[PDB]
């Protein structure tokens, strides 16, 4: 048998004493393939909607506890996908404040790490990116502002407000 | 842009860890920012073999050419590019094998293991009991000869 499923890693909260530079939460995206199991990526369940990156799931349904979740919205060149309702994260980075990456690496427990993102040039126009390396399947891990909100997904850009 | 780049020769290796041109290639996707490894496959006799889930039949670009899917079955989770499926070798059901693992970010290696046997609905197959990071699947499984008996994630068909 084969099975792509999600399992909750924890609460999406900020933490002041952190390392400096359907129910809500972060979930691991896992695949069971035969005799193996692996973490293919991470996402955010918020207001009854699952948010992650396209390449993590390729739009596959995901099973959660004892129910299925079917993909509601997707864009592949943005590399994002939402399950069960439309995309719910509209917060953005101010372009100068430190942020906090809530990293769910595969095999290990979630942590918050606090860092100043760097900035890269796009076609339209420039965006903030988290300069840290984390193993493969950590991507889709949420990026928080101090307000506790999701400004972007790890291994993806953060949009800048000004 | 989903694309491929070669990781090495497909050979067995005796001193190994115990329990269009040919070769193994990484399947990579370009994201707006960096790049990521979505799986692995086998180029043999001008045909690229990987797992359907790795690409979902997407075309793949190689060098400056481009590869269009020739064969696919989703239930078996396999796809071939440029000609029909070319790997017909099977596992004997009792010998050690060698997984040629191309994990993401790391150089390829050969690992030698005796697969276990798993029950299917119809009926039973050999499966490699090792865990690798994501995008390592489609990595080729070799017999002692040097032949591809299966892909990592897919299991191996048993001969007799």
């Amino acid at each position: 048998s084969v099975d792509m499923y999600i399992e909750r890693a924890g609460d999406i909260t900020w933490e002041k004493d952190a390392e400096v530079t359907t129910t809500d939460g972060v979930y691991r995206v896992m695949t069971r393939r035969l005799l193996g199991s692996t973490q293919v990526g991470v996402g955010v369940m918020q207001e009854g909607v699952f948010h992650t990156m396209w390449h993590v799931t390729k739009g596959s349904a995901l099973r959660s506890g004892e129910g299925r979740l079917d993909p509601y919205w997707g864009d592949v060149k943005q590399d994002l996908v939402s399950y069960c309702g439309p995309w719910k994260l509209d917060a953005a980075w101010d372009g100068h404040s430190e942020v906090q990456l809530l990293a769910v690496p595969p095999g290990e427990r979630a942590r918050n790490i606090q860092t100043l993102p760097g900035i890269f040039k796009t076609k339209d126009g420039d965006i903030g990116a988290v300069a840290l390396d984390y193993p493969a399947g950590t991507s889709g891990s949420p990026i928080l502002d101090k307000c506790g909100r999701v400004i972007g997904l790890y291994g993806n850009g953060v949009v800048i407000k000004n």
